[PDB]
């Protein structure tokens, strides 16, 4: 048969210069899922038996040195850091070898066949360092790749016949111009590294399908019906309420669904706040649901403390207050003890003049509930945050590449990724301490993008801060779960 | 190999006492999709050849009478009602037989092997009546079942190996476009941007062009599949009266002036396709598209801060004289005019418009209203193909819950009422149709059918080649809920003249 | 040995006209307690291995119609309503058959032998409706009986002798 | 014959450090135009059948690292950016290999022979980046050239003869 006479690609792993001798680089249990074709045949069979052959190909060069060791471990032996692989019957893999080196994994079992449901006890293959990699020329190259291919052995067979992963979340449409961020609902057109770090809870799901925010994966109008509205022909109507009182929201009670999580910016008199979340709406009467036809205006929202007399920006939801104020004079003011609020969920940015500013929100402006994990740089990897263009009140005509500058809005995750995360559970597809890596194919280069357990995305930009343009993207290919301590490739 | 020695279940068909001699009951084309195991092996190969055996099992009794005929038809012969099956080499199946009857279908082909994507010319198996079934004892039993089992022949083989994830030529099919999350509460319609909560059949028929793509990668509208700002710079804005205080701003411009819109010049991107509802004075318009916004200066981009109000948008004609609703894009005027008093009026010959795309419906009071828009309110460009009922199948619109101005707190189930919107397609389906091309997936006159499984019962949903969705509701016009939906299973192409299944 | 050359009665079940296609009528796991004679000898042995042959007799008549399907399920597969018995290698039993239809149940096992106390993983035999029973004449009859018989295979044997009064 | 026992130059393509893994660097359809001598004899014949052998020479050096993968695609399968070349039966070409690497492309066809006018369905050969190229020394050198040579297989032959002045 043709499907058992040639080798086929199975997996690829990275060998670094910083790996001390005795470290394990690659491990795999005996199973039919290690071959593209037997993994397809396993649907129509209930058991299997026999060995498998592996072949390693080193994509090194003629100037490197160092060796690996590969051995097969019988069942019933614990695998851990203190494993003397150099004592088991093994083979030596050189860093600068040309011809591929093969090891054969016999099927050591106590039973007669392995059912596809519960395999039982099976051997294991381990690749560990024999002598660490060296590079006499120094430089910026410090890692090489190794590829693994498999082929069923002569005695492999299937016995009884029966009736017949987070890789799909990120696809080319998500980043080519169709997907949108989760904070401003705009086309994603860039990636913005954040060396300092940040944190986010609103509309940000992890891989356990649980979020610490107060919003749902959609953009819908904000509705709150118990608040204080007062004003001091043209006046600035002001609305505020106590945080942690929105009982009508089933997901969480800190704030109404869709409330922006930016710190409120104080402003009074003839002035325009800078870097503020602006939405269109007004006040309505809670008695009968009728809207007050004079307070339709461009209101600005946020989080603040000491609202009635001494407003002050804040970054914690514990004992805070929510503020909604109009940026321009309203037609007629209203003083009601109990009132409702209604504003569109897709915001814009406020700016006193027509010149653009830096991207928003800056890392210090995010308001998060207590108990949220933080995204901090690890190794050479840097967290990034997706940037999109957003209209500004200073100039509405400027949309992209205008001579007056460009305003970029930023979000933690693309919307489809968040929707997928909140729809299902991926806790079993990744263990802590490692990333899930995608590869991006540019017009004249490439780079890798990695997702952690908490839901943040990481890139190997290091101590840089320049925005990365996405107008040259072609397609995205999944790579697989890789350790979080390895530098991601950045070739641009 | 064990998988090629035993028979396995393929299909079942019914034989009725009302079938006249010469009728055809069951036809299948030679293909590896006729066996449970070759249908799986074909995923990892590129060609096949050889014959296949068929075994027929009759679930009858010893009291009935009658016979069938089975024959294999060579390639190149037209199949139809007037086919002399009994003159081809054939076998006879008895209605009261015990042992299964087996017929072998050899591989008659002009080539050497069949590529899996495109089989080419292949033979066909036809079942017909030889003598009509009879029931001497009478009674309520007037039909019997027949089951078909298949087994590969001794010469069957696959020839060429390929990657399991590879795709053959013309292998595209929109099976994955519609999926359970889309109609469970994640997807939204392409008119009101609210989650889908109902289906509203339209016996009258309708047409839609804005934000609506067919299965050929083209649309006749002016909006891209996305909600964003509605932007336009060249337009006239003026208000009546002398003292500008709590006055109504009105903005109008000639259609076909959206030069900066690349997809089309008919209207600014994202403009609704709703006919204008003229009104003046204190009167509040009924069933209109209302979006927040204002007016911005065309000289520097700064906005006139005093013009911010809840505006209403629509198509009309004769704007200066008197608004007149129209449903024709050619020779019309795009006009937006505020419904509430603005802080201070503005009089410019040239002025801009900036309105959000997430709109609401204006009502005079807290009373609810029928689903909007009505089929006579859609503004559509010339040349837009229409949707009309075919047989018992009727087009549908997707129903979502949408905010209304009269009561902006009534969401669902409220005693005040419940307002419903209507959309031609779910948004994910629109995006999927926009990205790719599905022209080589259906012949003109076929419906790709999805089967929806509710909590108690199931129905089927069909999709035409123009993007319209059809269902066989007959003459009913009631909304149907989806809070009971569980899963959706694809079915495949079907003739458009077959009535859809509505098992409720 | 005469005790392994003839079929003997095991159990009987009812097939009714109200059973739709796909419902399961009779299931049994591989065990020595499916034969009246093997159950006695199981007292003096500690393990067993081998197959068993099943024979089905239908107490029908010439006026009924309908068919059942019988198949053997390999170990490790869940048994329940969502099982396609019709896609496993099977045989067909007709409602008016005269000569009994026999299916052989091989011993699919991962171990050498099954201990008498805890057998471990064993195959299962399943009957299901393949076409629902019908009665053209109607009347007062709505169901028929089906009788099951077993016989040890040629390879069935007991492995190790143990004290008759011992406890597992 | 001398024209079917030696390799002759056909084409050349460039492999650079900016090529991501999975990128396709060279595609060619099976035709007699891929060899200098089958092209000239193609005038006086009407149809052909048989395979063709390809040989790749890498003009690299012992300092570079990286590998290419070549495979033959059956007819009727779409070629595009999302093609898993590494799952087809393939050969690997090294960036610092010295001896040339040869892969034989068989004539996979559904018909008897390929007419010279309309060849119909034919196989395709694809080179893809299997591990990206790396230069430890750095500097300006960022690409190497690969030369491709062809030779008719043993079963290559022309079937029907026609006047050289005819048009298809």
């Amino acid at each position: 048969e043709t499907w058992r006479t040639n080798f086929y690609y199975n997996d690829v792993f990275t060998w670094s210069v910083a790996d001390a001798p005795g470290n394990i680089l690659y491990t795999v249990q005996h199973s039919p899922q290690n071959n593209p074709f037997t993994a397809v045949l396993s649907q129509m069979y209930a058991g299997w038996a026999g060995g498998m052959q592996f072949r390693f190909i080193v994509a090194g060069s003629g100037v490197f040195g160092g060796r690996l060791v590969a051995a097969v471990i019988p069942p019933g032996i614990e695998i851990g850091p203190g494993l003397e692989v150099r004592q088991f019957p093994h083979v030596v893999i050189d860093a600068r070898s040309l011809e591929p080196v093969t090891i054969t994994m016999p099927d050591l079992r106590p039973n007669m066949y392995h059912p596809t449901g519960n395999p039982g006890l099976v051997p294991t293959l381990v690749l560990s360092v024999y002598n660490n990699l060296i590079n006499p020329f120094g430089g910026s190259t410090s890692a090489i790749q190794v590829t693994v291919e498999t082929r069923p052995s002569e005695d492999f067979e299937f016995v009884m016949i029966r009736a017949p992963s987070p890789a799909d979340l990120l696809t080319t449409p998500v980043l080519t111009g169709v997907g949108t961020d989760n904070r401003w609902n705009g086309e994603i057109v860039g990636l913005q590294p954040v060396p300092g770090g940040f944190s986010t809870c609103n509309r940000h799901w992890n891989l356990n399908g649980s979020t610490y925010g107060w919003s749902s994966p959609r953009f819908a109008a904000i509705d709150h019906d118990r608040g204080n509205a007062s004003f001091p022909s043209n006046v600035l109507e002001l609305w505020y309420a106590s945080a942690g009182s929105a009982a009508d929201n089933p997901i969480s009670q800190i704030a109404p669904d869709g409330f922006p999580d930016m710190s409120f910016v104080p402003f009074s008199g003839i002035t325009i706040p800078t870097a503020g979340w602006v939405g269109f709406g007004g006040i309505w009467n809670s008695s009968n649901g009728a809207p007050y036809v004079t307070t339709m205006q461009a209101y600005e929202l946020g989080f603040a403390t000491g609202v009635p007399s001494n407003p002050q920006p804040t970054t914690t939801t514990s004992g805070a207050q929510i503020v909604a104020k109009s940026i321009y004079g309203v037609a007629n003011g209203i003083n009601q003890t109990t009132a409702g609020l209604f504003v569109m969920a897709s915001g814009v940015i406020s700016t006193p003049n027509s010149s653009a500013t830096t991207y928003t929100p800056q890392p210090n402006r995010i308001v998060n509930a207590p108990g949220t994990p933080a995204a901090a740089p690890i190794g050479k990897n840097t967290p990034i945050m997706f940037a999109s263009v957003v209209r500004r009140t200073g100039d509405i005509n400027a949309e992209a590449g205008s001579t007056n500058g460009t305003q970029y809005g930023a979000g933690s995750q693309p919307l489809p990724v968040t929707i997928g995360l909140s729809l299902n559970n991926y806790s079993s597809a990744l263990m802590p301490g490692q990333f899930f890596v995608w590869q991006l194919n540019f017009a004249s280069g490439f780079m890798e993008l990695g997702l952690s357990v908490d839901g943040y995305f990481y890139a190997g930009t290091g101590a840089s801060a320049t925005l990365i343009d996405l107008s040259d993207l072609v397609d995205i290919r999944p790579v697989g779960p890789r350790p979080s301590t390895s530098t991601l490739v950045y070739n641009l």
